[PDB]
RNA sequence: GCUCGCGAUGCUGAGGGCUCUG
RNA sequence: CAGAGCCCCCAGCAUCGCGAGC
């Protein structure tokens, strides 16, 4: 696990074997996939020292209708964001070991840091995998398999290039943002309006400046990166590299500890074949502790019953509010004090949006666009 | 090198239908 | 109620050509 490649091919053999063990060995129906997913830690370079950590799939957002003015619904249930949004149930539960007890904060990836709230142990790294390059500015320019013959990129110079894009309800494409400037709208959106929602490209390249995460987690930890990003498939890595961070290298004044982070990036020795079949309409999920996939449709953002996901923001929040009762007020990274709202409450978070903006400005200013944000009534919601 | 326009050939989440299945 | 196979269809990007501008 000290060369690259090595560890590349490891996380792509953890996640894939993960993720038949959960599939009655493949073949159980939720076993069909376009893309897959998880992330992988490594706490030390011994690869038994690496361990799967989530495990997820799905190609598609959320239907316009479907909004959730409680936080009950799923937006963006392509695999690489789901898998993130199932890392984040691992830190609150490893907030919560280290909090039950003081034999726990031996077991704990936490520890406390010296500058307030907490902070990963050294040595403790996660690993996203992507068993195809993600959407947007990775992947439009060349969505098929590298050739030997001409790999490189004859155009970087073009004004498309670096260009924040959307997924667009209803719509082929990962469209620029510059062509839909208009913030979007609740009536707007339930009437027609075409949901717009930041490429996985956008996506990963802000959790490469403001951490992986949230806002609301950053209350009680330091921000955490990436280490590593390995694609099963579709690897180009001038156009990867672009994507997830060289386009902003013009960012400046973070707030301490945020930075530029770049990760590994890689390929892996035998890439996975394009999978056979209709694009399922569900996206799988799974984080370790659990017992099984949880099974949502990406078109409600529900489980077959209309359930709420475990992934859902008012689960996330529920989680948010237990940890909360928990921390004693002197190990807050954040005494700012905000309404039980759950668009309030990430507000307080105040170094986290500060970095954001820095995001968001450093795009703009490259000439790459103003990223698209949810309706406001989107996250204006309370817990019961 | 890039931008704009015109053409041409392709690439990549929905909609309508037919056929079948549970 | 739910799924599959096949047909038809619907705002960016690639390649190449034409004209112009920087
Ligand atoms: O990428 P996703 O996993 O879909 O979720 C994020 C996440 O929202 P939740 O974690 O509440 O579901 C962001 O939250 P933080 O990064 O602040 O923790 C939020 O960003 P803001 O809170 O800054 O608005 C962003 O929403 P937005 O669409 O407003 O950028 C939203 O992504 P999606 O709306 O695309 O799901
Ligand atoms: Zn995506």
């Amino acid at each position: 696990l000290h060369l690259p490649q090595v560890l590349a091919d490891a996380v792509s053999r953890l996640v894939l074997g993960k993720f038949g063990d959960l599939t009655d060995n493949f073949s159980s129906p939720h076993a069909r996939r376009k893309v897959l997913a998880g992330v992988v830690m490594t706490t030390g370079t011994d690869v038994k020292d690496a361990k799967v950590i989530s495990v997820s799939t799905g190609t598609k957002c959320i239907n316009g209708e479907y909004m959730s003015d409680r936080g009950l619904a799923l937006n963006d249930c392509h695999a690489e964001i789901i898998s993130r949004r199932s890392l984040l149930r691992f830190l609150y539960t490893q907030l919560e070991l280290y909090l039950n007890n003081k034999d726990d904060q031996k077991r704990s990836i936490f520890q406390k840091s010296e500058r307030g709230g907490f902070r990963l142990k050294e040595n403790v790294q996660f690993h996203l995998y992507i068993s195809t390059s993600p959407c947007g500015d990775a992947r439009i320019f060349s969505p098929h398999e590298p050739i030997l013959e001409e790999p490189a990129d004859r155009h970087p110079n073009r004004k498309a290039r670096g260009q924040l894009r959307t997924k667009i309800e209803s719509g082929y494409g990962t469209i620029p943002v510059r062509s839909n400037a208009s913030i979007q709208t609740w009536d707007g959106v339930l009437q027609g309006e075409r949901l717009l929602t930041m490429s996985c490209s956008d996506k990963i390249a802000r959790w490469n400046v403001v951490g992986i995460q949230g806002s609301l987690l950053s209350i009680f930890v330091e921000p955490i990166y990436f280490s590593s990003i390995i694609l099963g498939s579709l690897y180009h890595g001038d156009h990867l590299s672009r994507a997830m961070y060289q386009r902003i290298s013009n960012i400046e004044d973070l707030p301490p500890l945020y930075t530029l982070n770049k990760p590994l990036l890689s390929g892996i020795s035998n890439a996975e074949a394009r999978q056979p079949g209709k694009a399922p309409n569900f996206s799988v999920n799974w984080t370790v502790g659990d017992s099984a996939i949880e099974v949502i449709n990406a078109t409600t953002g529900k489980d077959e019953l209309g359930r709420a996901s475990r992934l859902c923001k008012h689960a996330l929040y529920c989680r948010w509010m237990r940890v909360h009762g928990k921390v004693p007020s002197h190990l807050l990274r954040s005494k700012i004090t905000k309404p039980n709202v759950y668009h309030e409450s990430k507000l307080a978070a105040k170094e986290y949006q500060a970095a954001k903006a820095r995001l968001f400005t450093a795009f703009i200013k490259a000439g790459l666009g103003a990223w698209v944000e949810k309706p406001t009534e989107q996250d204006q919601f309370s817990l019961t």
